[PDB]
């Protein structure tokens, strides 16, 4: 699965 | 901060 | 699961 | 052998 | 920010 | 030189 | 600087 | 392709 | 197998 | 302590 | 394949 | 310091 890095600012992650 | 791994049933991440 | 770097460009971390 | 990051959560460096 | 492996034991991924 | 993963979003390998 | 991945077929690296 | 640290001695980055 | 670290000083490397 | 990849060529894993 | 780090001044990369 | 890999048949480590 993908580890997506995004900004909610500061860094946050999601897994897909 | 550091990345936390926990179980969402996949692995899931959080930044602490 | 394994945390494996990969490329397609970008490098990214996969959860396998 | 491969040096792979691994998690069941903690991460460990696995020597396969 | 840097993604830095560290130990204090297992390893963890610091976001710096 | 150090090889440091980083992210600002993409991840990349910095050479320091 | 950072490591670039690009396709020249096969993936190749450059330091930028 | 995967980027896998590897060692038989030196560590090396394999591209699979 | 995987590596665990044990530290006090200087870092020590137990294998499992 | 940080676990940082580096290269002077070979890659190696530093303990900082 | 292997990522190679070679010197030519500065450090350059090759995949073989 | 840096992690040293050697052969004991398996891969073993030491901190130097
Ligand atoms: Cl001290
Ligand atoms: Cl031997």
């Amino acid at each position: 699965a993908y580890l997506l890095f995004y900004t909610e600012a500061k860094v946050a992650l999601a897994v897909k």
